[PDB]
């Protein structure tokens, strides 16, 4: 599914994102847009083999299981291809755990270069929340 702008946004809400570990909602709506393009059916393979899965481009190598990716964790305890639904559900509870742990929403690269420091309200502006 690719996820209007402002239906991501009142999904992710819903789920729970909106200030979780101080992150406004417009951080996970910036970072999901430059991560996926609103997709939940983008995958991306890295130089370590390893492959991104999803809304959030999760990785392989620590956070699911792909079965494809040598030597990971599966942090999430959850098959990577749970990660394409259409229901975000999976995505998030992943995500919430991955800000957690230490580095905050830094593990997202493109939220480090293309949404950190922005002014990232401006993903949420004219949606009705
Ligand atoms: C969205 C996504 O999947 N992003 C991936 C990043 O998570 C990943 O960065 C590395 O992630 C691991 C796991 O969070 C980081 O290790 C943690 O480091 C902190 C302190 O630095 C420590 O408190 C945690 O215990 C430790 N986690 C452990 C030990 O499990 C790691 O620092 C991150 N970055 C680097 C450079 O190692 C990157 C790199 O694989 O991929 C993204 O796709
Ligand atoms: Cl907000
Ligand atoms: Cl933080
Ligand atoms: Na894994």
């Amino acid at each position: 599914k690719v996820f209007g702008r402002c239906e991501l946004a009142a999904a992710m809400k819903r789920h729970g994102l909106d200030n979780y570990r101080g992150y406004s909602l417009g951080n996970w709506v910036c970072a999901a847009k430059f991560e996926s393009n609103f997709n939940t059916q983008a995958t991306n393979r890295n130089t370590d083999g390893s492959t991104d899965y999803g809304i959030l481009q999760i990785n392989s190598r620590w956070w699911c299981n792909d079965g494809r990716t040598p030597g990971s964790r599966n942090l999430c305890n959850i098959p990577c291809s749970a990660l394409l639904s259409s229901d975000i559900t999976a995505s998030v509870n992943c995500a919430k755990k991955i800000v957690s742990d230490g580095n905050g929403m830094n593990a997202w690269v493109a939220w480090r270069n293309r949404c950190k420091g922005t002014d990232v309200q401006a993903w949420i502006r004219g949606c009705r929340l």
